């Protein structure tokens, strides 16, 4: 057998000119493809224009149409989502101009206030600078958007997620303030133009939880916050997305999750959402790889 490997790590310089050209251009394809006998001028101009760009300045800009395409294409492209069959019903939010960790933090804010809607969730990711020469990643350190902190006990077992653990010592080394509940959510860590994480409090207002139906309880919003996204040989090491809980296991419920008016992938949903799909229609690539956790890889500068 020939799998691939299904994690992409990072770089210490920009991706050779000789690689990343034929990358885009198969890229670039695929998009102008998407409309089959339409636009062989533009698809021609497109790839000339592509050429120059990173000819010149040693990568190149998708337009924010080619951007939400990649999203589309990848989430299409990903082997175990049972969510893809309605891949056209993703919300983008194109942070590629993002420069600090505070407006990481405003952006990944609105992302949760959109996506969680009161209960009715919706699919959303936001992408954020691709990278550049790897000295320069954007990064969540986090796993999910939203996880419970995890504490070790002096008998071995865990209070909270045991699968934070080491995420959670993590964020207290970096000064976070140990709670210690079995339902503490995380703080945001947040990698900016590759300088050492910030620690963000979620404003709990914006987190969204259900009660089970006893003592139980689980966020409703499922958000991935730890995958690179690769289109046309560019890589986007920051770019969080969301869906709605298949409910089967969350962690903690179908009928608490239905009670209390949030979306799970039932029946109903699943039949609606597919339904809102069709209505649209009026090595894989893209593809959303796994990473490295960046605390592994991570070069500190400050190290207080
Ligand atoms: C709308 C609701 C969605 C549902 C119900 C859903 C559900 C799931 C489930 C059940 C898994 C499988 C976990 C496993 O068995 O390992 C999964 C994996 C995944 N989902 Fe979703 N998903 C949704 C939306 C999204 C969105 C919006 C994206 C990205 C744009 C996405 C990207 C992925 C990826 C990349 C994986 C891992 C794929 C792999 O490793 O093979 N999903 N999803
Ligand atoms: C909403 O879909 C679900 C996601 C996760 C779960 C619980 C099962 N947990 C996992 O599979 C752990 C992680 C996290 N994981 C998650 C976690 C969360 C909170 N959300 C998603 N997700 C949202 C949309 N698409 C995926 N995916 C991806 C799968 N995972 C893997 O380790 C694979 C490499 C085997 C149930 C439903």
């Amino acid at each position: 057998m020939n799998p691939k490997s299904l994690t992409r790590g990072p770089r210490d310089k920009p991706t050779p000119l000789e690689e990343l050209l034929p990358h885009a251009i198969e890229f670039i394809n695929q998009y102008y493809g998407s409309f089959k006998e339409a636009k062989i001028e533009e698809h021609l101009a497109r790839l000339e224009a592509v050429t120059k760009e990173i000819e010149t300045t040693g990568t190149y800009q998708l337009t924010l149409d080619e951007l939400i395409f990649a999203t589309k294409m990848a989430w299409r492209n990903a082997p175990r989502c049972i969510g893809r069959i309605q891949w056209s019903n993703l919300q983008v939010f194109d942070a590629r101009n993002c420069s600090t960790a505070q407006e990481m933090f405003q952006h990944i804010c609105r992302h949760i206030l959109y996506a969680t809607n009161n209960g009715n969730i919706r699919s959303a990711i936001t992408v954020f600078p691709q990278r550049s020469d790897g000295k320069h990643d954007f990064r969540l350190w986090n796993s999910q958007l939203i996880r419970y902190a995890g504490y070790q006990m002096p008998d071995g077992t865990i209070r909270g997620d045991a699968a934070t653990l080491e995420f959670t010592q993590l964020c207290i080394d970096l000064g976070w303030k140990p709670r210690y509940g079995r339902f503490d959510v995380l703080p945001l860590v947040l990698q900016a133009d590759g300088q050492d994480p910030e620690v963000f409090e979620i404003p709990p207002d914006l987190v969204l939880e259900v009660t089970m139906e006893l003592g139980l309880k689980w966020y409703a919003l499922p958000a991935v916050a730890n995958m690179l996204l690769e289109v046309g040989g560019l890589e986007f090491p920051a770019c969080p997305f969301n869906g709605w809980y298949m409910g089967t296991e969350i962690g903690v419920v179908l009928h608490s999750f239905q009670k209390q008016n949030v979306t799970i992938m039932d029946h109903h949903t699943a039949s609606e959402s597919f339904m809102k799909h069709m209505q649209n229609e009026y090595v894989l690539s893209p593809f959303y790889y796994y990473q490295i956790e960046p605390w592994k890889t991570h070069i500190w500068q400050n190290e207080h």
